[PDB]
C-alpha cells in the first residue's frame, strides 16, 4: 500500500515508530509491566527493560527502535514527566492497563494520520494497526471521538 507507507513515514517524521501490530503489542505490554505500578524509570532505563525483553522474541528490536516507540507515547501524552536538572516517567494512572494504553496510542497515530492528511477508514485502519479485520469498532470509536466539531 502507498497509503501504509505514507503513515508509516508521517510516523517517522514525528520521531515516532509503530514496528508492526505483533510486535508493537509486546513492546507496549513491556512498557506496562515496567510502568503499571507506578514505578518512575528514566527513558534510558525504560528502553532497556523492553528491549530486555522484546528482542528475545523479536531479534530485530533495538535500543532505537522502542526509544522512537516510547516518543510516540510520549507525544500521545501518555507519561507522567517528573524533570531534574534526566528526567524520570511514570505512566499516567488513567493508561495503567493495556486496552487504556493501547487505545491512546492508536488514536495518536490517527492524529498523524490526520496532521498528514491521510484518510483512512476503520477497515484499512483494523488492517494497519492490527493486522486483522477485528478493530472496526474499536478504531471507529476513536475516530469520532476525534471528530468532533
Amino acid at each position: 500500500q502507498q497509503l501504509s507507507s505514507n503513515l508509516w513515514a508521517a510516523v517517522r517524521a514525528r520521531g515516532c515508530q509503530f514496528l508492526g501490530p505483533a510486535m508493537q503489542e509486546e513492546a507496549l505490554k513491556l512498557v506496562l509491566l515496567a510502568l503499571e505500578d507506578g514505578s518512575a524509570l528514566s527513558r534510558k532505563v525504560l528502553v532497556l527493560f523492553v528491549v530486555q525483553r522484546l528482542e528475545p522474541r523479536f531479534p530485530q528490536a533495538s535500543k532505537t527502535s522502542i526509544g522512537h516507540v516510547v516518543q510516540l507515547l510520549y507525544r500521545a501524552s501518555c507519561f507522567k514527566v517528573t524533570k531534574r536538572d534526566s528526567s524520570l516517567m511514570q505512566l499516567k494512572e488513567e493508561f495503567r492497563t493495556y486496552e487504556a494504553l493501547r487505545r491512546e496510542h492508536d488514536s495518536q497515530i490517527v492524529q498523524i494520520a490526520m496532521e498528514a492528511g491521510l484518510r483512512i477508514a476503520p477497515d484499512q485502519w483494523s488492517s494497519l494497526l492490527y493486522g486483522d479485520q477485528s478493530h472496526k469498532s474499536h478504531m471507529q470509536s476513536i475516530i469520532d471521538k476525534l471528530q468532533t466539531p
